């Protein structure tokens, strides 16, 4: 399922992302846009066994388990398939685990590159009427 920009931003605000660990809402929409293009079903079969999953393109090497990434971790204790659900809640909760450990959103390359310097409050403008 591909979210509308404001559809997504609303949900991300209901999932408590607004300023979560120092990161305003537009940040989260900006990384979602530039990781998956708002599509909860986005995958990216990284060259080795690893695979980026869902709206925030979570990597199976570290966070979830697909059953195909030898000696990966599962730091969210979820199977990857759950990220592709079209609900963002699983993707959103594992992301909160990622931003606290201390990088934080730098953990997402698309955020690090396409969002860091931009004016990010623009990714949520016009979404209230
Ligand atoms: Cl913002
Ligand atoms: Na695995
Ligand atoms: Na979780």
């Amino acid at each position: 399922k591909v979210f509308g920009r404001c559809e997504l931003a609303a949900a991300m605000k209901r999932h408590g992302l607004d300023n979560y660990r120092g990161y305003s809402l537009g940040n989260w929409v900006c990384a979602a846009k530039f990781e998956s293009n708002f599509n909860t079903q986005a995958t990216n079969r990284n060259t080795d066994g690893s695979t980026d999953y869902g709206i925030l393109q979570i990597n199976s090497r570290w966070w979830c388990n697909d059953g195909r990434t030898p000696g990966s971790r599962n730091l969210c204790n979820i199977p990857c398939s759950a990220l592709l659900s079209s609900d963002i809640t699983a993707s959103v909760n594992c992301a909160k685990k990622i931003v606290s450990d201390g990088n934080g959103m730098n953990a997402w390359v698309a955020w690090r590159n396409r969002c860091k310097g931009t004016d990010v409050q623009a990714w949520i403008r016009g979404c209230r009427l």
